[PDB]
């Protein structure tokens, strides 16, 4: 069978907290007043909620409303109290109220207003300097929620809401959020296609934070080289020959030999034989002002196959490339 994998950070961190702190499934939701907050316009539309921008007329103040479609008490819950074990984290979005709806019958998540502007809308157009700024802001909200025992599975561009103006960022949907416990089973059907690590791929079910690591990389590889998105997928087939023509077959198969995994047959006559490419095949005349050594370097590093192999979300934050970001 499959060679086991471990998290080589925050390993253990969910074996020494109290049942109450991960037992997401005992959980008693504590209800607020759904009379607080008016409805003033629908932002989205997802397979799991309709999002709102609202008015919590109580304080005056402006709140985006999450009213969760039916899908799984266990996933309501799971995210609830994942957001609540977040809570005040550096850049995580902050949950302000759980109410029931009267219409749908579900419940609502409120959530302190951001601006209503996605990274997806920004990040083909930043500086090499906010390029950088961003990512580790980015990075804050992944150490924090990796060191809190949780992998947020679904990292990419419309998950991080930036507010320019205010240079301010915040990681939001933790719907697919999972809390990290050593030897455990994942589902492979998380993130999306663009952002799905390879062990998502090739269906290795003993994952862990790193996955999220791989989604930045996928995210920083995009506005660097002003490529969306930088691995191009037809479906989820095709998304892992897309990598493979970038990072070449013979490490991908040194990461399958190395967990025992064997690929998909269906592979055998669309995974040709690639090999790795230099970064500098990227590179360009209308993304160089973008792209430095210490640019690569780091991307190299967030681009593995092997997923303990990635750069941790603290690792990341050490490196050169953000020497240049002043830090507070
Ligand atoms: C179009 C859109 C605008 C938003 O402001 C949010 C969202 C979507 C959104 O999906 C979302 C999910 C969430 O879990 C928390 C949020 O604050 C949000 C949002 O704030
Ligand atoms: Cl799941
Ligand atoms: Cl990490």
């Amino acid at each position: 069978g499959p060679v086991p994998s471990r998290a080589r950070v925050y390993t253990d961190v969910n074996t020494h907290r109290p049942r109450e702190y991960w037992d997401y499934e005992s959980h008693v939701v504590e209800w607020g007043n759904q009379d607080d907050y008016q409805l003033v316009r629908k932002l989205g539309r997802g397979k799991y909620s309709e999002v709102f921008e609202a008015i919590n007329i109580t304080n005056n103040e402006k709140v985006v409303v999450k009213i969760l479609k039916p899908v799984k008490k266990k996933k309501i819950k799971r995210e609830i109290k994942i957001l609540e074990n977040l809570r005040g984290g550096p850049n995580i979005i902050t949950l302000a109220d759980i109410v029931k709806d009267p219409v749908s019958r579900t419940p609502a998540l409120v959530f302190e207003h951001v601006n209503n502007t996605d990274f997806k809308q920004l990040y083909q157009t930043l500086t090499d300097y906010d390029i950088r700024f961003y990512m580790y802001e980015i990075l804050k909200a992944l150490d924090y929620c990796h060191s809190m025992g949780i992998m947020h599975r679904d990292v990419k561009p419309h998950n991080v809401m930036i507010d320019h103006e205010h240079r301010k960022l915040r990681l939001i949907d933790w719907g697919l959020a999972e809390f990290y416990h050593p030897g455990q089973e994942y589902n492979v059907r998380v993130a999306s296609r663009y952002f799905k690590g390879p062990e998502l791929l090739v269906d290795y079910q003993m994952y862990d934070y790193s996955l999220d690591m791989w989604s930045l990389g996928c995210m920083l590889a995009s506005m660097i080289f002003r490529k969306e998105p930088f691995f191009h997928g037809h479906d989820n087939y095709d998304q892992l020959v897309r990598i493979a023509k970038v990072l070449g077959t013979e490490d991908l198969y040194d990461y399958i030999d190395k967990y025992n995994i064997e690929l998909d047959p269906r592979f055998n006559d669309i995974l040709g034989r690639h090999s790795r490419k230099r970064w500098e095949r990227f590179v360009h005349s209308e993304n160089q002002h973008l792209v430095s050594p210490e640019a690569l370097d780091f991307l190299d590093k967030l681009l593995r196959y092997d997923h303990q192999s990635r750069l941790t979300a603290r690792e990341a934050m050490e490196h050169p490339y953000f020497y240049t970001v002043v830090k507070d």
